[PDB]
């Protein structure tokens, strides 16, 4: 082997930060033969890749996502189609749809809190976040909460297919079974929704028109599964990371309590510091070179969002959690936790709003919060988060 530091070394998933530092400095466009892809670790190169959709396109997501999405996902689209359908999805989490949704998500949040408040402790990952995330996503889409437990199971199986690189044949078949079950559950709901429209995102997709042409039913399912997958996975992770980092920095935690407005900045810093979506793949459409590393048409580049967001060329003291960062005082950049360019996260504004509502309610109702999980264990290299994050309260 010419190089000996691999993304797939056991040590990387345990703690990738030393890998970030090594790759940015000594191998910014790093080849991994096991998946025939290059890993891009620097902020400047990640930004360039994401801002140039013509040179680095999203056709990678066709083999990595479509087998379980059952049809085309928003990432695969381009031009006016991508723009119009992205705008249709944003409609479901803005305007009056957002005004109606937020009280519901408040209800979801207080219902979970009410289930745990007498135990004087709660696992932000396993008690709150995993439950809230999938319920919030079902509410956004318009899915009734009766079967949220199975929805979570099937979601986990589909997400594993998207976030994994070396799945065995029994893992693949299970993920596909999960995909079939979710489709078998959702297709009827789309059918009933179109004969009796409501004010949810599934109804938006059914009523969308592009020159009198309606979206096919399987595409509505794929877009619905895209939103379910996309909206669930990062929520539990980011909420856990947020309270963990605050509790591990008590002065910053006290600052958030005194000035509640700082919560938004704490969420943004959390997303930068512990990027829950770690990797964004792209396919190279033509010969290209970064530094002196040559890329050919058809090659795969994988942006390392966490590494970029800790690039010393973009942030001063990048490996320190600091909610008071700002371009008004040092080095500070716009983080890439939501991506950038054409395919930047449609859910970004909603996510920030939803996460602020939950954080404020947790701080309001759980008094004198204390950390019990003194040391987190993180899992995942594509999406990443703590396994557990238990807090205690009065
Ligand atoms: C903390 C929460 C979230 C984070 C960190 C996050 C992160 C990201 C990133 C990094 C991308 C770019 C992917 C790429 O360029 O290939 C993306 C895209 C996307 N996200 Fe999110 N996301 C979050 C929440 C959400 C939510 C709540 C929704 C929907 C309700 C959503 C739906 C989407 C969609 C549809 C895209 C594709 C955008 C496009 O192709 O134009 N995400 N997200
Ligand atoms: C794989 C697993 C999860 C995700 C999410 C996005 N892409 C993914 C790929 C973008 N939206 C946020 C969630």
């Amino acid at each position: 082997l010419k190089v000996y530091n691999s993304i797939f070394d056991q040590a990387y998933e345990i703690d990738p930060i030393p890998y970030f530092n090594f790759l940015r400095k000594h191998d910014p466009v790093h080849y991994e033969e096991s998946i025939d892809a290059y890993f891009v670790s620097k902020y400047k190169d990640v930004k360039y890749i994401l801002k140039n959709n013509d040179i680095f396109n999203t056709k990678t997501l066709a083999k990595r996502a479509e087998p379980v999405m059952k049809d085309r996902v928003l990432a695969q689209m381009s031009g006016q189609e991508h723009k119009s359908k992205k705008k249709a999805i944003l409609k479901g989490m803005t305007g009056k749809y957002l005004e109606n949704l937020m009280p519901i998500l408040e209800k979801r949040t207080n219902d979970i809190i009410n289930k745990h408040i007498e135990k004087k402790e709660i696992d932000i990952v396993n008690d709150f976040g995993k439950v809230f995330a999938v319920q919030s996503s079902m509410d956004l889409l318009g899915i009734n909460l009766e079967n949220y437990e199975k929805i979570r199971e099937w979601h986990n199986g589909i997400a594993k297919f998207i976030t994994s690189f070396n799945l065995n044949d029994e893992e693949i078949k299970y993920s596909l079974e999960c995909s079939d079950k979710l489709e078998n559950y959702l297709m009827p709901l789309i059918k009933d929704r179109k004969k009796s429209t409501k004010d949810d995102l599934i109804s938006i997709l059914l009523e969308y028109k592009n020159d009198e042409n309606s979206i096919s039913d399987t595409e509505i399912l794929a877009l619905s599964l895209n939103v379910l997958l996309a909206a669930t996975e990062p929520v539990d992770k980011t909420l856990a990371y947020l309270f963990y980092n605050l509790l591990k920095n008590p002065e910053q935690f006290e600052s958030v309590k005194n000035n509640p407005k700082l919560i938004k900045n704490a969420i943004i810093e959390t997303l930068r510091y512990n990027s829950p979506v770690q990797l964004i793949p792209r396919q190279v459409s033509k010969p290209f070179i970064f530094n002196n590393t040559e890329l050919q048409a058809g090659d795969t580049v994988i942006c390392m969002i966490g590494s970029a967001n800790r690039d010393p060329e973009a942030y001063s003291n990048p490996d320190e959690f600091n909610i008071h960062r700002s371009s008004d005082n040092t080095s500070h950049s716009q983080n890439l936790s939501f991506g950038t360019g054409v395919h930047t996260c449609v859910g970004a504004s909603f996510s920030l709003i939803q996460l602020e509502m939950v954080a404020i309610l947790l701080l309001k109702r759980l008094k004198n919060i204390k950390l019990k999980t003194m040391e987190i264990t993180e899992h995942g290299i594509y999406t990443r988060g703590p396994k557990s994050m238990v807090i205690s309260f009065d």
